[PDB]
């Protein structure tokens, strides 16, 4: 009536199921030159047989208790799919039997059992299969362990229900791990069915989404021929990158890793998926050299409160309606029933005395999967029995009946169902028939007592929070690759300092660059710049350019100390013309200061207080006022103090008011006209000149014109030559005690601080250049106030007072 | 047994037959006292019934010719699939139902018929199905349109063959399309099936290889809510790439391309895979705004010689055993058959465009007719067997009255027949066909307004990779329009004056162009690190080539360095008549009066000191450098000395003296200079800090203590001499020479005060030109005061009388 080797038990309801018992099927080549036969699986799965006692066990439960389906009985017809869609093909057509009789009209035994719901498979391409024929009769099948995305489809897979959680926050759980520790450099390897290539697109797309760069991407199966292994480790062998994903299961990735042992290739961090991380087909002490270490996903534990013993209570020959407990017992214990080099089994064997993973667990993931998988169809059924009449899931309200139950009322109940469980949590289904739950984030390690492999608890990935607040890991409890408690280093290329720039492109995606120095007038502070950014005005780089300063202003001042010097020489010069204004003020109506003009000498003593006061001038910051008035003060009181000294020595002055006071008026005019006409015509301004140095700001002021700048020197300069020329020829005649001499030679010292001056204007630097038309003034305004006047003075105050001063004597 | 219309004709061996006779099914999801039913199927496909015409035809051809399998005949069974897997498995239950019984030990009518082989489905998922379930009783299945790598596995499908090839080549040759009109800025949508997505990620596999970027990826399907939608087309209008590569179908795209078109969204690249760029739902008039002008791939086209006569007599009533023909009659005429109207059955097949008679071309019938025909030589291989010469255990044949599926199936593993059009068919070792592509282009009709395919390329899967594709640019209306190509990069190129310099967290494609910064250049269209102008060269003014610098010195053969050398060349060509006259008028009183040896070594000196201000001319050298200074030096307390014992007046009274006087100020400079040259040398020095245009050529001095040393002996000297002839001036001896002593020795000190602000106040290439002329305007000063008094009484007028001993003596 179906596959040979069967757990069967018969009542009131069939319930069906398919587990993989077997890992695969013989690898053989069928070259079709006589009948096919059928194909033998290979290895035992012992994980595989602890599922399929979880049905049973939950079925007698319900048997056992009058709270859930009083007065009715379960049966079930349990077959094995060996991982394979062709066995599960073979099963499922033995559950549609009956149902496919009446819809192809072939009218033949007429005692077939209906089976009105399927705990469904363990692979997502078997599961589809099973669906696309399951969902022609809306029989429900409830899976355990498929959690591809495709199965959320209700367009194509009408009857379809689960209690895992799909696929989607899984990948975009192991997206936040990588960002949670700064990695950009990854690959990916997939396996090559429903599994694996969605997990790795929405991957892909997560990474995507937050700048992660993927490096290689595999694609690997159960069935690839060893060139296709060689090529995958020379494409991982050839990579810098440390971090591989992997969406596969244990029997997809056993070859590869059995390859990459082989090589003994160390230094690799794995992030595993539901499938594999808990597999004892990879968790081996033999690989632990390549393998510790990985992080991985788990589902949420679960309590069944008798289950052990259940599983304890095994036996050959008292399990008359299970049909693979025979294999069990003699792959556990390495031994042969006798059928009523390998020894003779006996039936007083313990089952505790072999480590196999039948009772070796310590959580239950997939067996708790299973539990709510029947009793989900057990509350159906049960919602089916309590309904009162008017008040159903159906067009007047009406009831289905228990007697005749149809798979479609069954699977109508099942789209709206709401239960509490043994924990009293909550179980429902979606629109799209899926259930949500968090996931456990473990972590391999290596047991100190007997060398396997230890799963310990480092983080939780909590799906009912908001985005961005959902993974929790702990960092202390991590040994990377089995020790190193440093985190390690995975992304492509080391980052750029201060001062630097991730500047050029190479032709690599963006996560490879390399760091190039700012330019010599920016400034960048930061780790991983892309460009260097221009300081603001009146501002230059720093050293490094990892800031930006300012910038200094360079002027004479009149507070740095060289300053200071040079406006007590301008004061002394001051305070010595009110000395002498003051003798010539008390002691007047006497011969020396009677005997000249007295008038004259107070107009060239103002002038000489003018002079000294125009050297103030120069000094300080200068501003546009301080430079329209520098050169005409100069001007104006040293054209005045020249034809005072011209127009005094009386010799050629009034033989060649009065007459000497109308020859000073218009000398100092004709240079008053040129000052007028001057600052209207093109006036001196200031001006703030960076282009000498980029680090100090310069103030200097433009003159205007430079030809009214000429004739103000030309024209001093021409009467100070007319003076000396007229003083020349009267230095052997006495007279005023010889007054000739003394004013030669000051017209000399004028000249010769002129012809000293103007080499050094055009040798210094700023805030020296005008530190020299300062002394320029103040030497000539003393070579002009001494030979004048300091001999009379000296006759007048000291003791030739006595009969010097006479009108007897100054007269030859 | 079965679904209820069928085409069913009995024969001693039965085909299967799955064809899409309709689009798709209507939506219907409740469950309340449903017992649920039957789904119903929509809209009438032309295209499937003129395929299962093919199938037909071809059996009805393969059973009137007695030289494919005599004395036998072929019948067939041919279901609809509605393009649905439900469908379809509903009828290949039917298919494998005798098998089913013996396998399930079920036990009953006796008379079912059992099927050699299916002639498989259109799409890729449904296909699929019908494969798990049709290879546990190894009945095999030959497929006519389904294109996916998926199928290629023969661990999971172990009876599947096909007469189209997969689409690794057409996601390559989509790859070579969009390489070689030069875009790098694209976008992907695929259908949500086995058929977009392996080959929308072989295309994402092999565009990465060649450098080429994905703005958008988004998947659609036939049952696409309204949201779905108006995300996809919001993800279409933020985008700058104009490329879009769709590989999808017909009833898959329509949705989305009917709200394309309801918001009017223009100027887009489509490029299409072969599902549908012939489907006549994208490629309506009305569209035609939007999809107008798409590229797109075609299989190869075949002969099938009575075809259209087969087709054109399709009858209601003479159709007995195709039931398929009266929704056709209906459909075709919008007839009712015994507001509609009653049907006759007179109706002309000619007088309706449909696709069923109208399509110039045989692309996937072909593959329907080869399909049967490959049937059919696997069987005639069968037939005419040799007894010892067998395929099977001890070199056996089969028998062809009891003939099984699973030997049709090892004899289409090793099948190799010629078809009509005299090529050969055979399948590789995953049942695989192989075969070229067709590129061709949308235009539109100037006479109906509809849409025309006109090939523009080929695609050559024999060829050499690099040499497959062959496109021809000059047949291309990019829109209907507009034979200019496209531009769709993310970034323009840069040019020659900048460099490809920013990440921005975008794509590699993405940047934008950085100028270079003064002093730097780059000389290519698309340049990634700007360059540094080699040494001695600086930018130009925009960057793009950069050019050499000027090097800035005084010339020989520049003309004001030409008029130098003049007045250098003068003041020796005066010296030497000078000595000419004073060596042919010797023994003479003016000549005899004073010193005529110390009057020689005077008249050397002179040419010593014109000829000293060469090493200031020219490019400055090391060895110019070295004797630039110590020869000035030299020269002027040569002839300084010269006339400082010279005068007599305090120089013997204060050749026995005056020749022992030279020698030690000569030599007191002399050690000077060979004490700086042996301690502290100078040397030559290019400068580029002034200007970073323009380098300079200057000298060092080394130590500034010696070159003082040297100008402050040299005017000791010179206050000297005039110190001691300014007492002498009234003193008339000699013609008052002491007068013009006192002149020469003025006009020095003139010239160095008159020196010294215009060396402080020049520039380079000028600095050199000043201490030219205070050597030219000294050396004339030094001989016209001396040597021009007495020339002229010696040689002119004045010899008469004035020369004479009782005269240069008051
Ligand atoms: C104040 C002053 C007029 C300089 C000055 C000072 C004191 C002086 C004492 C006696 C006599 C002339 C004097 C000139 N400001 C002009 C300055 O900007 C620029 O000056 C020059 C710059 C270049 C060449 C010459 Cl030829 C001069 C002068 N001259
Ligand atoms: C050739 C020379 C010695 C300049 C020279 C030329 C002709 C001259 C004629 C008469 C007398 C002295 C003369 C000096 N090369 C020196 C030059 O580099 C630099 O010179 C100077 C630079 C700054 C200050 C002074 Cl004080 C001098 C001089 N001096
Ligand atoms: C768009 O970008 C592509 C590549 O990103 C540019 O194609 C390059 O053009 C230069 C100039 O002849 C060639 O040297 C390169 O070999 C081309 N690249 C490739 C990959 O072939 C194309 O020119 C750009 N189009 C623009 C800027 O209009
Ligand atoms: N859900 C996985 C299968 C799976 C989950 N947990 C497992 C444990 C062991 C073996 C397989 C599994 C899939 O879709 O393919
Ligand atoms: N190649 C398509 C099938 C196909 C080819 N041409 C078509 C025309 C119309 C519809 C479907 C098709 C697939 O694999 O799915
Ligand atoms: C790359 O690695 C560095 C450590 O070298 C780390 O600080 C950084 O966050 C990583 N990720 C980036 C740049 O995205
Ligand atoms: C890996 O690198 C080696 C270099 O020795 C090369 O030969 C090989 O083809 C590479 N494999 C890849 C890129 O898959
Ligand atoms: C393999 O790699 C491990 C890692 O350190 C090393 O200890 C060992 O020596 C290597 N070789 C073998 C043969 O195990
Ligand atoms: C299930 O029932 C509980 C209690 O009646 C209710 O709080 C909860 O919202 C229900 N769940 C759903 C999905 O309706
Ligand atoms: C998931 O985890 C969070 C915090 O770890 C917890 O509050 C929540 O109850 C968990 N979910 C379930 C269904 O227990
Ligand atoms: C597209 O543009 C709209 C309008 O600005 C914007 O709201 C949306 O976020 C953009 N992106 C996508 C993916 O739709
Ligand atoms: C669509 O837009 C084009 C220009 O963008 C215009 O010519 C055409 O008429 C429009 N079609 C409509 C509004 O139907
Ligand atoms: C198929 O038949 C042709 C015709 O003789 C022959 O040339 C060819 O070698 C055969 N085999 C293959 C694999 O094409
Ligand atoms: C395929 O394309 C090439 C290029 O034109 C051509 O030579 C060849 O004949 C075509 N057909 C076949 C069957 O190879
Ligand atoms: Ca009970
Ligand atoms: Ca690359
Ligand atoms: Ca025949
Ligand atoms: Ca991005």
């Amino acid at each position: 009536y179906g596959p040979d080797q069967r757990a069967q038990k018969k009542g009131d309801i069939i319930l069906g199921g398919l587990f993989p018992i077997h890992f695969g099927v013989a690898a053989k080549d069928q070259d079709l030159k006589s009948r096919p036969e059928s194909v033998e699986c290979i290895r035992y799965n012992f994980r595989g047989f602890r599922w399929l006692q979880a049905m049973i066990f939950a079925i007698e439960e319900i048997n056992s208790s009058p709270a859930l389906l009083p007065n009715l009985t379960l049966g079930y017809r349990i077959f094995d799919t060996c991982n394979t869609v062709s066995k599960a093909l073979e099963a499922t057509l033995s559950f549609v039997a009956q149902n496919k009789i009446d819809s192809l009209n072939l009218d033949c035994s007429e005692h077939i059992p209906s089976t009105i719901a399927v705990v469904g498979a363990t692979g997502s391409g078997v599961s589809t299969a099973v669906a696309n024929l399951l969902g022609l009769f809306y029989i429900p099948q409830v899976s355990y362990a498929s959690s591809s995305r495709l199965l959320s489809n209700k367009n194509q897979f009408k009857s379809f229900l689960r209690t895992i959680p799909n696929d989607e926050h899984q990948a975009t759980a192991m997206a936040d791990i990588i960002e949670y520790f700064r990695w950009n450099w990854v690959g990916t390897i997939a396996a090559d069915d429903d599994y694996g290539r969605p997990g790795i697109e929405k991957f892909r797309e997560e990474a995507e989404e937050r700048d992660i760069c993927i490096d290689f991407s595999e694609l690997i199966s159960q069935y690839s021929d060893e060139e296709e292994i060689q090529h995958v480790v020379e494409v991982i062998q050839n990579s810098t990158a440390k971090v591989i994903v992997v969406f596969s299961s244990g029997p997809d990735l056993e070859p590869l890793i059995k390859e990459i042992v082989r090589r003994n290739i160390t230094g690799k961090i794995w992030l595993a998926s539901e499938a594999w991380a808990s597999s004892s087909l990879i968790a081996m002490p033999q690989y632990f050299h390549v393998v510790g270490g990985t992080i991985g996903f788990a589902l949420k534990a679960g309590q069944i409160p008798g289950f052990r013993e259940f599983l304890k209570k095994v036996h050959p020959r008292k399990s008359v309606h299970n049909g693979f407990a025979k294999e069990f017992w003699e792959e556990t214990f390495n031994c042969h029933l006798q059928e009523g080099f390998r020894p003779l089994c006996t039936g007083d064997e313990n089952i505790s005395s072999v480590e196999t993973p039948y009772i070796d667990y310590t959580h239950l993931r997939i067996s708790y999967n299973v539990y709510l998988a029947v009793y989900s169809i057990a509350h159906a059924l049960q919602d089916i029995y309590t309904c009162l009449p008017g008040r159903g899931l159906f067009t007047n309200g009406s009831c289905a009946d228990i007697k005749k139950v149809e798979a479609w009322q069954v699977l109508k109940h099942l789209r709206h169902l709401n239960f509490t469980n043994n924990m009293g949590e909550q179980v429902t289904f979606d629109e799209c028939g899926d259930l949500v739950g968090n996931y456990s984030i473990i972590n391999w390690h290596l047991s100190p007592e007997d060398g396997s492999i230890v799963f310990k608890e480092v983080g939780y990935y909590n799906v009912y929070a908001k985005k961005g607040e959902r993974l929790f890991i702990n960092e202390e409890k991590i040994l990377w690759s089995g020790f190193s408690r440093e985190v390690p280093f995975s992304n492509c290329s080391r980052d750029c300092l201060a001062g630097t720039r991730k500047g050029i492109i190479e032709g690599e995606p963006t996560c490879c660059f390399e760091c190039v120095e700012c330019p010599d007038g920016e400034y960048s502070d930061e780790t991983d710049a892309s460009a260097c950014n221009k300081c603001p005005d009146d501002f230059w780089s720093n050293e490094n350019h990892t800031s930006c300063i300012a910038k200094e202003i360079e002027f004479l001042s009149w507070t740095e100390p060289f300053g200071i010097a040079l406006t007590l020489f301008a004061v002394l010069g001051i305070f010595l013309t009110a000395f002498v204004l003051g003798v010539f003020i008390k002691f007047r109506n006497t011969p020396i200061v009677k005997a000249t003009n007295r008038e004259l000498s107070y107009l060239l003593l103002f002038s000489l207080l003018c002079c000294f006061s125009s050297s103030l001038f120069f000094i300080g910051e200068p501003q546009d006022w301080t430079c329209r008035l520098r050169q005409p003060a100069f001007g104006i009181s040293f054209v005045l103090c020249i034809s005072c000294i011209l127009v005094k020595t009386n010799r050629v002055l009034l033989v060649f008011l009065n007459l000497q006071f109308l020859l000073v008026f218009l000398c100092t005019f004709m240079q008053i006209v040129i000052c007028v006409i001057w600052l209207y015509t093109a006036p001196p301004s200031s001006y703030r000149n960076q282009e000498l140095e980029d680090e100090i700001i310069f103030i200097t002021c433009h003159e205007g014109s430079l030809m009214a700048l000429g004739f103000l020197i030309g024209y001093t300069c021409l009467l100070a030559a007319i003076c000396f020329f007229f003083a020349f020829k009267s230095r052997k005649l006495p007279e005023n005690f010889n007054e000739a001499k003394f004013i030669t030679f000051s017209m000399l010292i004028f000249f010769i601080v002129w012809i000293s001056f103007i080499p050094a204007y055009a040798s210094t630097y700023g805030k020296f250049v005008s530190a020299v038309e300062v002394i320029a003034i103040l030497a000539a305004s003393f070579g002009l106030l001494a030979c004048i006047f300091f001999n009379k003075i000296y006759i007048i105050l000291f003791k030739p007072s006595r009969n010097t001063i006479e009108e007897v004597r100054c007269s030859t």
